[PDB]
């Protein structure tokens, strides 16, 4: 059924599936080996594919993710699309491999020992990735620690574009009902007003920072998602994590302004975060 | 709520609403006069706006239509977006005025007297408009006679982009359930397979030709939409209209091939239709 | 395609279509004559049917309306389902005929002369109809003046159940995104919280009262739907119509309490409205 | 946010969470102990709850499942709803515990040794459960081996009602787009025609039988979900599993008739399956 794309197509015989990296929401990812880089030698990659119980939504999400990674482009703070097996056979999305795993699990481990200087660097990389994304006119809609992978040598890479959208010409004003996004990372306009913008992503980024500075802590601790709907309206916000500069918490609190225009842009988070690193 | 766009914004005091051109599915259009073209004099235009009972879908559709007309661009066989009043007040979408009305009502009238040479010219213009649209990577999804307007001097213009989509980077494979498109103009893959492509639009164009050559006739005469679901699967198609070249009916029948890839592209319909006109 | 229902099926030869009563959102209604009541003589009825450009949504809405009117039952303040032509041919929904037309247009006319005593009676009937509906565990979701018909002798009848739902066992908590309901009649939880209950309908009823006491006035005069989203959050409400008891406006204002549980039930509106009538 | 239900409410202090039984699609289930049966002693139960990354869909699904289990009722071949913690705190759905696990994993294990007589008994129980469900006017929409649990003493229990629907008064004709159902278990009308009936469930049951008689085999072996769309149209079906009576395969093949009305009802599968067991 799927159409063809010559520039991205990759021969099935040059791929050898292996150890399953983990099951997802609309499929699963397994470790693999692919012959084709321009050296033409075996480099380790990750292959996202469907399961037996796949639904049409699962199918459409994975295809969407493949199509998003193509328009986004090449960047070091995001996982790059290497190749894909679409023609005659099961869909395979070939992306780069991240040896350390996901940011959440990574952080919760080292609590060798990790430093504060690292956390600011870690956050800065992510700010850079999101700045680029926003420049490409793409809204992620699912920014979280679990969705950030870390390779060998510790490079921060934003992953999982199954829910991302192309905002180049269309913004989906009053069309995005956002019922499939995790509530604890959603901005108020996303939850109640049927809209999603770059400013909505900065809110989520704010929550991402909290996860980092708590070493993989779960947002709104002790507060179930079901009561968060009214609390968010009341103006409730999370408090400062013991192990965070008073300048950092103000950045978080800034991403959490009820009014979208009053929140900082990703370019701003880049400049300000760059400053703090130099003075660390 | 709506963001701003300087290049397209138009002052409310320079607009004078008037005679209602007709009610639609998600609002209504009225005749107006606007001072701002670069002469700076009063030119007649059409203003699309919401009604009192507007829904959020109605709202989102109209905004979508405005955003689509911006990425599509300037073309003579499509109604151009002139201006828009978004800032502080009711949304107003200012597009050009078509004096004769819609193709369907237009055709059903003259049955002075109209010629066959006209019908081929009429169809050719439409083929040109759709070729351009496809080039801009836009799928209309609602091509029909009622959605084609004709100005003074008889220029064919494709209108109503509330259902159109941007296919530049994303195609919506297995996501488009297409429940809001008129069934008698829908291609089989659109109705059953959760997809919509340029080839799907050629099918609809095929039905548009039938409407033209029957002088505003209603597709599948005597067949209710409710039984069309099974008939379309059986391979049922419409027959040749008495007042149509045997070469024309083959073009229609070609747009109606169950397999999308076996249908002609819009560029082909351009070349072939151009040929027939010269020999008319 | 549609299944069969013996108890409601009505022979096509005993029906004679006629004057079109008006076009709708998902079809149209025309005046007709049907032989079959138990006298077996020609009684005037209204037939709801699809148009040529019908969509699958239009189709599904009309079928839904037919199925809703069956579970709701027999009541004088609601338009009753008389019969239906589903088997072999175009779907026809046969409901009773209302000679005066819709409440909105009706009211805007007489502004012979109508009295205040009438308006309270008119509102009381509607309160009775909605009480019954709520008892049948049905949420209308589209209560408005335009959706209330008035027969000969002036009986108030609630119509148009295409958007109504069955709440008997399922309530659709966080599933109802409500994007197809007119915003000026929607309750805040309906617009922002992805829920709809009987309390949501009382809000709409509150707006219905305003329409009545303004003689077919348009809600939130001078305020476009697009700015109503923020105003509703601010706590903005409509003010008292000159030609309304100070006791009435308090009932309206009571249907408009931000908290659903603080609004009056339909049974309460019945008792209180019954009181005022006796003292009029 | 969630309303209250006295007859089903269960005190949080009388529940002790424990070992996680496994993660799901919209939450997770953990083993627990609850004091309240009418003995008033500690009985093991299973608690379905949300995770930190829960979405509004996840939330709405779990609530839907709780509401479905209430209207369905008490039956031995389905997992019964014991209690629920909704008021003030995280939503907890308390259902009965199944010690052996899910049918799929169960079967794939014993391939002590299991007999053919068992498989017919196993299939018969499931036929009984589904007959009852259909009687209650509920469509499961997700019948599969993975969704059938087996308790101690080997009783077959149908689980996971997050996707189930109430068909009592409404059937959702042309409304059910079914994009969240696993394709390998879907009936053709479900996949292409926007409908779902009891006959659609018999198809899935047909696939369930295949899973049983292959000892937890994966449907359409070697055929990826992506090519199944065209194959299903071509009339392709699965072949007889080596370890299945020629009378059984005919029952499967009967559930797989393209025309819904030509498939057997659940009552029929009950009578016929009951016959074969007696002669085993
Ligand atoms: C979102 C989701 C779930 N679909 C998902 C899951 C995995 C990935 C992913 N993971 C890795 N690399 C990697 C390496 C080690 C481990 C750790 C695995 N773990 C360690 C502990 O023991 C059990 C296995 C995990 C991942 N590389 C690329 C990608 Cl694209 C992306 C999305
Ligand atoms: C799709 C829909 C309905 N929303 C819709 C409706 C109208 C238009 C539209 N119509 C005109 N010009 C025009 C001129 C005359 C008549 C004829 C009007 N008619 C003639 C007979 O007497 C009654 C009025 C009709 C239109 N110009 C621009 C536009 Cl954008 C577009 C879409
Ligand atoms: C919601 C919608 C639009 N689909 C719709 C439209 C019409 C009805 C409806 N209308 C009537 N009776 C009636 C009588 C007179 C007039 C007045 C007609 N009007 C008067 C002025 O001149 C032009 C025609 C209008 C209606 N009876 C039963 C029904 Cl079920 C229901 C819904
Ligand atoms: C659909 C889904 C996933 N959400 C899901 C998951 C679990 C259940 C469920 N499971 C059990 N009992 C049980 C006992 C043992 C094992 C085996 C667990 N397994 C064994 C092998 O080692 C690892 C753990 C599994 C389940 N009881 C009641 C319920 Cl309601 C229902 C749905």
């Amino acid at each position: 059924e799927l159409p063809e794309d010559p520039k991205w197509e990759f021969p099935r015989d040059k791929l050898t599936l292996g150890k399953p990296l983990g099951e997802g929401c609309f499929g699963q990812v397994v470790m693999a080996e692919a012959v084709g880089i321009k050296p033409k030698e075996a480099v380790t990659v990750a292959v996202k594919m469907l399961k037996d119980d796949a639904t049409e939504k699962d199918l459409s999400d994975l295809v969407s993710e493949m199509e998003m990674m193509k328009m986004i482009g090449k960047h070091k703070n995001i996982i790059n699309l290497l190749g894909a097996c679409t023609q005659d056979g099961p869909l395979y999305v070939i992306v780069e491999y991240a040896s350390k795993g996901n940011l959440r699990e990574y952080l919760r481990a080292r609590r060798e020992q990790m430093t504060f200087k690292d956390l600011v660097s870690c956050t800065y990389q992510l700010a850079r990735g999101m700045e680029y994304l926003a420049s490409q006119k793409c809204i992620h809609r699912d920014l979280a620690a679990r969705n950030v992978l870390v390779t060998e040598n510790n490079v921060m890479k934003i992953a999982d574009f199954g829910l991302a959208r192309d905002i180049n010409n269309i913004d989906y004003y009053k069309k995005t009902t956002n019922g499939r996004l995790p509530v604890k990372w959603m901005a108020p306009e996303a939850l109640f007003d049927r809209v999603y913008t770059h400013q909505s992503d900065v809110w989520s980024f704010g929550v991402l920072m909290w996860e980092i500075f708590t070493l993989g802590g779960s947002p709104y601790p002790g507060i179930p998602v079901e009561e968060l709907f009214k609390l968010l309206k009341e103006g409730h916000r999370m408090d400062k994590p013991a192990n965070c500069t008073n300048e950092l918490y103000m950045m978080m609190r800034d991403c959490w302004h009820a009014v979208p225009s009053q929140r900082p842009t990703f370019k701003q988070l880049v400049e300000d975060l760059d400053r703090i690193l130099t003075l660390t």
